[PDB]
């Protein structure tokens, strides 16, 4: 393609975009087709000679469009919103034409510059202590990470390599082999699997902090298993703790976790992937409190503040501790793989274009639609909530056996009206209600918990029988 | 925003990128600004109220573009292309607006399963051995990583687990401890620095094996170092062979490497980065002979093949080293990063569009260039060609002393007519000539040259003084 044909091809491909968002809700949000559809459905090799942009778009709807969840339809309540938003597609889109690889200031200064600028924009939304922002003073600083997976293995090595410096430094003779035999990293039981992945490829022994009655890391939990791991001979190193669990979206207690790690020299991650990006609201803010005793932090604009996949932002208190692993002038020792696009362009636009007005009507809307359906579900007596109904997400579940509620599960992915997914809280089955679109309103959420109770019913009629 | 604005905005938005694209060569290669230049231009904190569009798209221009290295001007020479091209561009828009997060099957079915059926494609074209395809049947397969560097740690980090669970299945009590300290990976001394980052990562010890006078890997060096470090107690575990090195687009011989690594019992990693595109022409096909003998080969459709960052390309022979570290219904034990995009819609798009008749010749076009820019070289006594021209690159110096050389690049860098970077092979230093852009013609190599023969002059002058 020449640019002029891609004047007209860009132009039919934001008519395509804009049509599909705008139908999205006559969209079955989950599809009919089984695992293994599409292979059949196209050439076994590569064309010889072009295709035509027609046949190619027909093919989107004929073959890939039945393959696909519709994250963004307003009836997907699945896991956690991601984000879609047109500032960012239209930032994505200059960032692929500049088309730069920024694996260090020479090869594109703006691509390094303004993300050091946007992440301290972000960080002072987010009311961070001063120690997390460069503002070319300090020794903190941010950088957008491809995933909160990626973030949080980078802070486990960061803190594995400052470890093992300093009982390199205690004893000159130990070898880093010897070290990685007894260091363990923690985090709470409801951490998500990316920790976990984190210490495998870590090559370090990870260990579950027993949550309390509300899902969260308490103080008590930790000291006690601090004791034991101790008298045993592990070395404590790591701890992520979470800010909106997976399972539940529950708390770690900060305040209380924050001056244990730091008094055990434990590096603290704080995990806020999902609800990090709340607390740009004030009234959300307070479950922040002790993210000044993280070394560092960690959140997903791409599930909840608009800024499409990949975007997640990641601060530390000292460079150098993530180096080893004033002006920032690259990013090659903050991250996993060495190149990286001009994702920034995606943080600007929509900071820009929404204002920090908009993004926190944004958030307060889907936390009020939260709020909706928590209020419909404790109108039922036949259901219960599991977990205080705080940020976007709900957990409820039919009072009675895990069965049942698999069985209300199975029914509602059946019918392919609403998409939702379960988690597991100690040995409950328990279904989340997670408000994710961008364009939900009220009515989805009531006709979607219409349809549960609808579901619930004769779910409830088959288990007597 | 809502989707009628994104149909004006997104338009506008094509209009500039074209513009951008049509103008390119009026723009200055690498730019006039100082490490920080940025933080001065933009407000100290995101806007409470949002900002017009039309003022965005102004900075962009004011303030963005005096910091962009423009990788795809035509007078971009440095380092190695990277893929621009308008098919990939019109995949992304649809890739950000389907908006999936393919952690799963069921996160999007067609998001995994094009991918598979993508990677198939590719493998066809290079003409890889069947065992790393996967055509629903057998072991292997490919998958789509965020970067070569990405994708060499992942190999390694396989490696790592299938040797620590044969060293333990022959000696029980053996900790995988012991075993780290023992362990030692291999890549030449040409190899690129992703390979030293991801022996840092995974917590071994990596050796360079020293190349010959082409700058391969062979035998007889492989065979010295494992004498010497068996001899030691260090197990071989991982090689990192590479086709194409980023100094001088090298070749290490898998014919000789792989049988070697085989019987030792070593993954063997073929990293292809840059070279790998050329290998879907036959006349370069030979220089990938023996890949046959790897556990598993990358090259990065986003350097040489048209498919925009990010994109590589990995197979390998046995899905089950891989996830340990027939139909693919999931990626998330072949990567880092749990989430990831719909990024086969771009190699789709480019493979459709351009049919493999249209990558071919786009390959042979730079290759040709990349023989003019030589023959140019050649013609001039003052120079000499340090390493076999190939591919794209052409390793060049003036003759005489690096202190001349460095000259003459630091005038080069000065005029910021063209961008190119250099190498050090051995004690040497060497000026490198990369063919970048995808519209980069004879009359811009010509005239890079005409530039470089201008400045050698000048230096060479200055040193009689
Ligand atoms: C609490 C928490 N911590 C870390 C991560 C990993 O984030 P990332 O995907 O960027 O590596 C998560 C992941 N959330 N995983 C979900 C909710 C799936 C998901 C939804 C929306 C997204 O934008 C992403 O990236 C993933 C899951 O089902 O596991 C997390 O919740
Ligand atoms: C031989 C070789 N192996 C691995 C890599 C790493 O690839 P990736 O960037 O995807 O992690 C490379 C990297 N080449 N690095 C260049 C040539 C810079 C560069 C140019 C064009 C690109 O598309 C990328 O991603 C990087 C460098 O200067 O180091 C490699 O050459």
């Amino acid at each position: 393609m020449n640019a002029s044909e891609f004047r007209r091809r860009g132009k039919e491909m934001v008519d395509y975009v804009a049509n599909y968002m705008e139908g999205i809700e006559g969209r079955q949000v989950y599809p009919d087709v089984e695992p293994g559809y599409l292979r059949p459905l196209i050439p076994a090799a590569a064309p010889q000679e072009p295709d035509t942009f027609e046949d190619i778009i027909n093919d989107v709807e004929k073959i890939i469009m039945p393959g696909v969840t519709h994250w963004h339809s307003p009836y997907f309540f699945a896991y956690f919103p991601t984000a879609s938003s047109y500032p960012a597609m239209l930032a994505d889109m200059l960032c692929g034409a500049i088309g730069c690889i920024g694996f260090s200031w020479a090869a594109s200064p703006a691509c390094t510059e303004l993300e050091t600028v946007m992440m301290d924009w972000l960080g002072k939304m987010l009311e961070l202590p001063k120690a997390f922002l460069n503002e070319k003073a300090g020794e903190g600083g941010g950088v957008i990470q491809g995933s909160a997976s990626e973030a949080t293995l980078v802070a486990l090595l960061a803190a594995r390599t400052k470890v093992i410096h300093r009982l390199q430094a205690a004893s000159p003779e130990l070898t880093q082999a010897a070290i990685m035999e007894k260091l363990v990293a923690y985090s709470s039981d409801q951490a998500h699997s990316s920790v976990e992945r984190a210490g495998l490829i870590g090559g370090v022994k990870l260990k579950a902090i027993p949550s309390d009655g509300n899902f969260a890391m308490r103080a008590s939990a930790l000291q006690e298993a601090l004791e034991r791991d101790k008298a045993a001979g592990l070395i404590p190193f790591f701890m992520v703790a979470t800010l909106g669990t997976t399972t539940c979206c529950s708390f770690d207690n900060l305040l209380e976790v924050g001056p244990i790690c730091n008094k055990e020299d434990i590096w603290l991650h704080v995990d806020a992937a999902y609800a990090g990006s709340a607390f740009i609201c004030p009234e959300f803010r307070h479950l922040l409190n002790g993210v000044e005793f993280a070394d560092s932090f960690n959140f997903n604009p791409h599930k909840w503040l608009l800024v499409n996949f990949d975007c997640s932002a990641m601060w530390v208190k000292k460079r150098t501790d993530l180096t080893g692993a004033g002006l920032i002038t690259d990013y090659r020792h903050w991250q996993i793989p060495l190149g990286r696009r001009f994702r920034s362009l995606k943080m600007w636009f929509v900071f820009r274009m929404y204002g920090v007005k908009g993004l926190q009507a944004y958030i307060r809307k889907h936390v009020q639609l939260s709020h909706e359906f928590e209020s419909l579900v404790r109108q039922d007596p036949r259901f219960e909530i599991c977990v205080e109904v705080i940020l976007g997400l709900v957990c409820f579940r039919l009072k009675g056996s895990n069965k049942v509620n698999e069985a209300l599960l199975q029914r509602i992915n059946s019918a392919k009206k609403i998409h939702l997914v379960p988690c597991h809280l100690r040995d409950k089955f328990v279904l989340r209600f997670a408000i994710c679109s961008r364009t939900v309103e009220s009515a989805h959420v009531q006709r979607a918990w219409e349809h549960i109770k609808e579901l619930a019913a004769d779910v409830l009629r088959a288990e007597r029988e």
